[PDB]
């Protein structure tokens, strides 16, 4: 019972696909969907994907509208496909996954995750949906989220935040912190101890600890002496150096957040996608100090404190591997005369 | 219940829309409709209309596949819209009429021709469809075709030929000669006595009389002598004059057909549509003689001879009006010393 | 290095992709690839596929330009992908297969057929290429073609014809008849005894036997007489019945070819793709006889005669299965009084 | 006042741009120009150029509709632009020149060829247009064509053929053979003695000498015997060798013409543009013999015989330079034991 | 390597074109460039120019990322083309210049500025690049920028600001104030004494003098009294009249910037491009006062005061010419009773 006119009826009446009966007249012009509302055409969807307009429209309408893991987490866990749902990637304005299982005729590789083709793929399961926990139990490769405990399975506590309709939030009325479980080649895996990125933005930044509040308030000198971290190069790494043409350091989001409020700047997101580490072309509107590739991570300041604190401070050049969002991130631990010169995410 | 996927299912399985239940996966890219057949995309329709691709696709699938009047006839009779069908214009690769009645949700102005909006429009009715003759009786404005007599209605015998899937033909296995009836403001009109164009092509030209057979096989001199056409300027009008840079006469299709077998030429159809009189930009390959606007009509040679021989040849110039395909066609008749100089469809 | 400009250089200089170095300036406008030749733009390729224009262009340039199996054969044998080549499908003006192996960065699922992902896929291997016979021997699933005998394996003699740049031909200067080998789950299969379709066209129809020559010159009667096919309903099945509004029989290409010489007709290829049995919407220009779905097969007349003469005519209706192009084709055989009434490819 | 609606009015009424006053309603959808005729949209122009649709439409409407030099001639003479006209390239379906002079606001570089910007460009003039001969006299760089003699100027007799609305022909009702004149940096230049290509087609080939008539009628052996061409490898060069997988010779159009009538083949024009030497990807339907880049020239057989018989047969390999269509064409001459092995247009 | 895939590799890895080796898979759909990153397509560039998508992409990647003159400065100086770089026009999201020199194969008119074609063009040269000062010395027509003195050349001090990645700024860590040099027909020109527009925005308007701090904080009456501007019509010219249906005056940005803080309004930029004087369709949200064409200039208030105080107030109407951004701006000065009535940029 799948139809373009039925999908559009659901968008018009329910705000998304809700499996209701009915049809509305539709027009497809360029990469845009229109419907008629009292003699005039109303745009329902503009295709920004590489998929045909009508398939992209159906996938978008059938997106999961409950709090779901951020696609950065699903990419880091090597998630290939979702079971009987669509994870919409709001950063790319596209579905997170290429193919589907029991969602859309044009993209389905199967109707059920139990099919042969699905076995080598890491299938995403949502324990909030009836029978999905059991499907995970029968799956060869998969990743599972639950709100509560599951019989005989040790959980991994996930990030506090999840995405709800493109809004990353820590739910108060709804649950966003999930238990994570993973299977590889039929065997349940132990997920590693990890830090999580905080997924905040520049324009409306929110501190999530006293140290973060203190960072945003206290001056450079006062903060460094208060939380005691003299030789860890916070002046360069976190605060940033704008004295030269080539902008120095500034690899922590909170640092960008502090600079933004006093003096704004331009961030060019030349690779627009959700990732644990982001690369931007930054131009400071105040000094004219710029950097083409500025790698930025949003870690809780306390976590970054703990991370920098915990290192060697010996070898002139080094690589440190930290577990962030279940994946391993490399950092260039440069050193000279026994103190931190810089610390930043690895590029080449 | 209209659906793009159901329309496509009918096209794939039945060759056109046949009201069967079922769905196929469809992709819309550019102005092209594709369907998935054994994992690969197969083109079903390329939109050549000014309507949205999906709308054009549905109208094309729902086209009338029985012998129907040629578009030029419907246009000449002032038909604005069809009752519960689509007349596909194969010359324009588009629907003959802008709007529909009980066909498609995007183009319907009504579900039934009895609706108020239809009253000022000349609705085309097909007597071969149950109840359409009665709908014509109730219609304020309309045109009706039937295969047989209708109670109380005087008929007009139409052309021998009709269009079947874009093929103009004189039916032997099927009926193509219809009775025509017309109503204006509730009053049945007397259709005029008319000649009909023969709707033939240059490549597969077929004579339809002994005189036409004689025209194609005999030489210019003998034909003119045999049929006593001496002062009627057929040398110019029909045979054409290729001696000067501007091509002279050549306004009868049979004349173009005769020339074509001898030496080919180019015909630029700069207004591509069905019309009683066609205008072409002609270039003769052998001589280089050309004409920007060469008006061409396909009349049975016998009819053209009857027309020209019915004229008074006493005036230098005069406008001659002839009813053809139910419309009044104006010709320019130029005479000198009691003989014809030229005779051509008037363009000014 | 794989580059759009290098691919275009190869096309301009060599007609296709070869592996020579160089670059030409390229413009991509709409779905068209252009190159600058002496200050003006020259169209090199128009994308008619569902793939991005530049991707389709690279795949087309990298097409196999040696005689290759026709797509219908590969499809019937269950070929999913080709090893280190592109089988272009000239019926769809698109690549025959979705993905590639060592061809193009955008479509490659592997660089080598030995990779894990390839194991469940039936890979096409060309014995004329060094090491491909051995790759087939190591492959789990596959289809191999050779010009000569393969040590140990009983060959299956393929069709006499193959495709060379979209030209289906029986090679005299080149080999077009291949030996076929097939492997399923590591085990070599015995290919069935099969008939092959002749892959001819209506316009340039060439008889391939004396019977076919006689069919085309002799009259229906004289031909039925000569070959004694009185109770085999050739009048209906092969010649076709144009006496009613719906076209009777006409399921053999040679039949269509015979009628075409006499009187032309329209064939609407509503599913444009290579298939053993083709379905057309046919309209006879002379009679007006038509049929929405007319299933047409191009069998050598001698083979069709052998097929029909091999059947039992004791039952009113029965399903007849014939191996054609390595696939099982179902026919509907209708009898009455020990003679054939009709025989046609089954669809319902 | 130049306008889109006026350009279209002129096309609908005159078949091209004729400077008549008036307007018609226009729609621009995709790369297509439509006009409304009795409530329905009629396609007037489909843009196949790299210019904007409306610009291409105006240039096409304003194309020269009198016999003009073929594009290959203009290109060989180094023509960069036209004076107050548009030379339409029917081979590319685009204007022959990028920029214009007193034609179109969007493409104009000047209103008059006397403007400074035009001085280094070789601007084309037409002596058939009032004042153009004098403009050429004031021009720094230019190419002039005339029907007759010009005061105090030596003429170069051009090819017998010219292009008229995309039809290459030898005029009988019109003059196609022009006198050619050049000026480079203000000085009138003596055009070289040259051969001219005949610009004929495969499907409608016409011999233009007794030797050409003899070539088409006589068998290979007796033609070579009659014209004493024994050691000139005509069997290879002209007739072509179809015995091997790679196509042997076949570099003369007349040779292709002779083969085609006997047995057809396919010619892929992978660089679609007008040039003295054309490159095609050829596949012989009978044998399967093919060649990726088969360079073809249409020389009068008598001219080709004169060329080949004028060569010294003493060296194994040598470059032969021939002036054709005012340009120097390089050929490769291979000899053995005092007889020619092969001869062909050089590419690498 | 000059390739689409290499350009895209550079963008993904370096944030722009950096001449590094490598390739990334690219897809071109519509006017959008995508790359495959971990199995999913990521948008890198959307073409908003009139150039082909791939050309525009290369041109954008190869943009100058160092502080450069604003486009309006370059246009005012008559710059036609830039030497071995691309000046990206961020106002139009397109290259500032049509053609290039040693940048891109599709747009290059030369590889070096020393080529003949470049001689009549005013080439932009950047003294910060090795050898460009010398190239200017050899150039016929050019414009040069330097950070310091150039021996033998008298400089013109340019604006304090420059554009860095679309950000106009006064550099503190980088130099944004350049020395300007110009030459026509081989002779070095003396650039005129000029005022410069301050290139500010309404949103984040920053005063650059005490008079400007005051304009923004004091009330209209207090400000005019403090700076003794009584008969200079500042109420009309710099504050604007919102009492009538048509907006009065408001031709200074600071004025718009002062209103905006109080009450917002709409500015329709119907000619979106960089220009010394901008025209907007302004609608005041509070009053409903509007003006279709409101000419706005960003002069430092002190400069505007100096300009208006330098005028003779004896004539009713008068044209006032002021050199701004190296160009002559015409103003329309209206006086009555020895006081200013209005003063505005003249449009005709």
């Amino acid at each position: 019972a799948m139809s373009l006119e039925n999908v559009a009826f659901n968008v018009v009446n329910k705000g998304h696909f809700d499996g209701q009966q009915g049809e509305v007249p539709v027009s497809i012009i360029n990469n845009t969907v229109y419907t008629k509302v009292d003699g005039v055409d109303v745009e329902l969807f503009e295709n920004k994907t590489t998929l045909p307009v009508n398939v992209a429209f159906e996938l978008w309408a059938k997106r999961n509208i409950k709090p779901v893991p951020e696609v950065k987490i699903l990419n880091n866990l090597g998630v290939d496909i979702a079971a009987n749902t669509v994870i919409w990637d709001y950063k790319r304005d596209a579905p997170a996954h290429i193919s589907t299982i029991g969602v859309c005729s044009m993209t389905d590789i199967a109707k059920k995750p139990t099919e042969t083709i699905c076995a080598p793929l890491t299938v995403f399961f949502d324990g909030r949906v009836d029978g999905q926990v059991d499907l995970f139990r029968n799956a060869r490769n998969g990743v599972l989220i639950t709100e509560g405990s599951v019989k005989g399975l040790q959980p991994s506590v996930g990030p506090k935040q999840a995405s709800l309709n493109g809004v990353t939030l820590i739910g108060e009325a709804v649950k966003t912190q999930f238990n994570y479980y993973k299977k590889v080649d039929g065997v349940v895996q132990q997920l590693p101890e990890t830090y999580f990125t905080q997924s905040r933005n520049l324009q409306e930044f929110k501190p999530r600890s006293q140290m973060e509040i203190d960072f945003l308030e206290l001056a450079m000198d006062e903060f460094i002496e208060r939380y005691k971290l003299e030789g860890y190069a916070f002046e360069h790494i976190v605060y940033g150096d704008f004295s030269h043409s080539q902008l120095g350091g500034l690899h922590l989001l909170i640092g960008l957040a502090k600079r933004f409020k006093e003096s704004p700047f331009e961030l060019e997101d030349f690779i627009p996608m959700d990732s644990t580490v982001k690369n931007y072309f930054i131009t400071d509107a105040q000094t004219g100090s710029s950097k083409c590739v500025c790698s930025v991570i949003d870690l809780l300041l306390d976590d970054f404190v703990e991370i920098i604190k915990s290192q060697d401070l010996s070898v002139v050049s080094k690589v440190v591997k930290v577990t962030i969002d279940y994946t391993e991130i490399s950092f260039m631990l440069w050193c000279k005369d026994g103190h931190v010169e810089t610390f930043y995410p690895k590029l080449q």
